[PDB]
């Protein structure tokens, strides 16, 4: 499974049902899909070419950049599809170097050095190492220059970027606003927020969680923005917008981010209830409601939140957000969140 | 489960992308381009609001402007139910529904849920009913009707004062190399083309409500001066409403009614740039108020291709962009000052 290649035409055309006005309706316009909460994944990432980007590496190996930390788990599942290829690649041009692939835990982390354009290993993803530590990889270096039709799914191509930033591919970002529901999604990020007497973030679903910045061209509501109240942080994808607030609740700097997959929204964890409490504890890391012993922890307060609470959904279990303290400071057998972002 | 009460599900073709997808989530739709006539506004209670009428004028509010053509229909289409309403409850007061022509300009009374015998909708500026006594902007859409010829929204009376939009029927997106702000009479198109600019808009009627930065995109660190469309006029507060080489159409043609503007030639006319070029000014009809055609134009920093309006009696240029003869032969320009 890696295939290699080697009636306004700009938008959408087709018809959609408009459940609130209850009118069917054809014609020609944006239509942004869910693609975080699919079955399949109908997009896979693609270099214009192998032996492309077998040079990039080689060069910016010279250069002494040891390795790479994908964007996002669609990258890294690039990078993994492809490393076969790239090092018959390499052996075969008398290079002495091969790509590693290693599997990726949690949260996808930035590196500060680039590919540009045109030991004896690059090690893509991984643990840290003091052998190849962050400092020396490329991160967010190649974007979506091209579509390609296929049959199951749609192929990207990525070239390298032109320049040096911070900024999630806009290629693959779809922002709408209709209805008064309001969404910011791309590949693996599914932002909601809606009116309900005010503006808020309702619900989220992030595939991972990736460390580049959302461009303020494909941003909702980023004037007069204060980053502290911003739900999710803007360093770790969180839009620069007011959609990304909920009253009662600051930024969850400490929110369960490294736990892989995460959804977000606001509800009870099963089998826990949350009181208002001006007795209650401070914000503090993101805590989940079993314990390493597996037991229930029931009884939660917070100082100055709104209900419903903020909960995470990971594949371990159920969290609560920061200002969501455990009732009773008795259970020491916690489980959270140690991340600072 | 929310998300079915609000959503969009169906299947679309998307070139970019080469790709046939379908599913759930927003879709906007082009609306301007013959949608219009889909939709009808109606009042959810005509009893009540001939209540709230007649205790408004009650109050010295004289009349009434709308924010839209579309809200100015509805008003024509319901005066003969409010007035033999507002007769059965002994009132002598009976609504007035003039024509409207021209920009739907704005009027600081408001109408609340709670001298002469009329009460004035629309028309021109009287002084027998002037604009400062007038009420806009009271009006926004609670629920949506089906129907198979067009989509009812029922209106109440706004519980909150505010210059904004009605934010309900407003669909604002971006996808691909397309940004597009839209409500039921405004469709702004802006695109990626090396850069982002604004591309394209069309303009059912020309309005004066704000539109609210919620529904905005790249709102952030605005300089009011570069937005194409001014925010007087309904202009999003977006970078995505600009374009280099042009500055705030304040004296674009904007009194015409129906208002289209794109990056292109009026019909058999140039634009060079030139140093010795005039400066901004109000906008100027390729035709002049005779039927004669001004074929050379010039700029002085503009960018090519130049700032077009199209409008129901012709084609104009952006403020930037000025007759190189200066022959004036009586034009036609923009007497508006937004
Ligand atoms: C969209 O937004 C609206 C608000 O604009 C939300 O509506 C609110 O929903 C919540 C719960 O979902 C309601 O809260 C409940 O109120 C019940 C009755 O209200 C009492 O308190 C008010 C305080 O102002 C008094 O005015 C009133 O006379 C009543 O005395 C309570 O019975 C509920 O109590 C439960 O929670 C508390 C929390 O501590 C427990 O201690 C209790 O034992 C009990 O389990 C609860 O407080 C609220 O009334 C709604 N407001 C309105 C205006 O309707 C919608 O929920 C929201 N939509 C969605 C989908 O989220
Ligand atoms: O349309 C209505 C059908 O119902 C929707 C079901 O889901 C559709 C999802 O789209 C995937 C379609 O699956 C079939 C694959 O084919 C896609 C388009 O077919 C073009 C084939 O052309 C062959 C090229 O040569
Ligand atoms: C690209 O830009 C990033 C940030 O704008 C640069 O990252 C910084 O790099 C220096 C030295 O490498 C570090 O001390 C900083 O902490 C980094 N800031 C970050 C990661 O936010 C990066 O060096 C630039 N890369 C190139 C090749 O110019
Ligand atoms: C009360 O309001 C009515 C309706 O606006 C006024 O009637 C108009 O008066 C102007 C005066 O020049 C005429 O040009 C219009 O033709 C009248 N409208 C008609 C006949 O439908 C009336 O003058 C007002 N009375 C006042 C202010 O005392
Ligand atoms: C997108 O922008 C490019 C500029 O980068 C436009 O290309 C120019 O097109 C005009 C007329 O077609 C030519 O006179 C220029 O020489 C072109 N420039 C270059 C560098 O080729 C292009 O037309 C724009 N396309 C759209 C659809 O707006
Ligand atoms: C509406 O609000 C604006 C902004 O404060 C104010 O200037 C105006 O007087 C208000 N109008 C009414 C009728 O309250």
């Amino acid at each position: 499974x890696x295939x290699x290649x080697x009636f306004q035409s700009n938008a959408d055309t087709g018809c959609a049902i408009d459940i609130s006005r209850q009118e069917l309706r054809c014609g020609s316009g944006v239509f942004i899909h869910n693609d975080v909460e699919a079955w399949m994944d109908r997009y896979k990432y693609y270099p214009e070419t192998p032996q492309g980007l077998a040079k990039i590496i080689q060069k910016a190996h010279k250069e002494g950049v040891c390795g790479l930390r994908s964007v996002s788990r669609l990258e890294h599942q690039m990078w993994e599809a492809v490393k076969d290829e790239l090092n018959t690649l390499l052996k075969e041009n008398g290079v002495d170097l091969s790509v590693v692939v290693e599997k990726q835990e949690g949260m996808y982390k930035s590196a500060p050095k680039r590919l540009t354009a045109t030991n004896n290993t690059f090690v893509v993803d991984g643990p840290e190492t003091k052998e190849c530590p962050t400092q020396n990889r490329a991160w967010n270096s190649l974007e979506v220059e091209d579509f390609g039709f296929g049959l199951t799914s749609t192929r990207m191509f990525l070239k390298v970027r032109e320049s040096n930033t911070t900024e999630c591919d806009s290629k693959i970002i779809g922002t709408a606003v209709k209805n008064n529901l309001a969404i910011h999604s791309d590949l693996s990020y599914w932002i909601e927020s809606r009116l309900n007497d005010t503006w808020k973030l309702e619900r989220a679903v992030l595939g991972e969680v990736k460390s580049c910045t959302w461009p303020e061209t494909h941003t909702l509501w980023g004037d007069g923005i204060l980053e502290s109240d911003l739900i999710i942080p803007v360093t770790l994808a969180g839009p620069r917008s007011n959609h990304n607030r909920r009253p009662g609740y600051k930024t969850q700097n400490q929110g369960p981010w490294d736990e892989g997959r995460v959804e977000i929204d606001f509800d009870y964890c099963p089998g826990t209830t949350v009181t208002l409490s001006e007795s209650c504890g401070h914000r503090g890391p993101a805590t989940r409601t079993t314990t390493e012993s597996g037991k229930l922890i029931t009884d939660w307060c917070c100082r100055s939140c709104t209900l419903p609470p903020l909960r995470y959904q990971t594949d371990s279990g159920c969290w609560y957000g920061m200002e969501i303290r455990p009732q009773r400071h008795d259970e020491k057998t916690l489980v959270q969140s140690q991340v600072n972002a």
